């Protein structure tokens, strides 16, 4: 009856000062649907053309090459379906402010008066939840994988769908 969408993004990078997303772009969105504590398998996964370069640090994390993104859709091209997918759900995101910041930024660039994500989705920060559950402990997604015996062996490089799927498993266990 209620949908949870476990979501992750990869980006061109991030700013350590000021708005973390300014001047950066989402290059991958990965989102997995959970209904009644079961993955439905109906997911959303896109790579996006950023029309700027990936910062070396970000490339160190996700390995998504500039060349790979050249033929991909723009955020504008996926935004409608993305909104249709997430609307009304509880979004579960590890360090939610990061991705939500990027999402609202990208939505805002569309100049379509799209309201903030948290006005049409519930936003749950699984990192805050993990910190509450495991105060004083490591709470990276990888740390949580070890804690909950979730396979992250394929996660040498981070990817948005990969990370969202891993987080969904972790979060189900956290709330189970
Ligand atoms: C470090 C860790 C993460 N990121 C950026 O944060 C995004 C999300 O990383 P993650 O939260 O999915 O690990 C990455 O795509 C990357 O651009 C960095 O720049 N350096
Ligand atoms: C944002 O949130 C990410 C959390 O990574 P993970 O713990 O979900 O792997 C950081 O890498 C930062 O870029
Ligand atoms: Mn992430
Ligand atoms: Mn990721």
């Amino acid at each position: 009856i209620t949908r949870q969408i476990v979501l992750d993004t990869e980006t061109t990078g991030m700013n350590q000062i000021g708005a973390h997303y300014e001047g950066h772009k989402i290059i991958e969105i990965g989102a997995v649907e959970v209904v009644n504590r079961r993955l439905t398998g109906n997911n959303f996964h896109v790579y996006l053309k950023p029309d700027r370069l990936v910062d070396p640090e970000a490339f160190g994390v996700h390995g998504i090459a500039d060349e790979f993104l050249l033929d991909k859709p723009t955020f504008a091209e996926v935004a409608d379906e993305f909104m249709d997918y997430i609307r009304g759900a509880e979004l579960v995101i590890h360090n939610a402010a990061f991705d939500i910041g990027f999402m609202d930024y990208e939505f805002s660039l569309l100049k379509r008066d799209i309201p903030k994500t948290n006005t049409f989705c519930k936003v749950t920060d699984s990192l805050a939840v993990a910190r509450k559950m495991f105060p004083g402990k490591r709470n990276s997604l990888d740390a949580l994988c070890a804690r909950y015996e979730i396979d992250n062996s394929k996660r040498t490089l981070h990817g948005a769908l990969l990370d969202a799927q891993i987080l969904a498993e972790v979060y189900l266990a956290m709330t189970g």
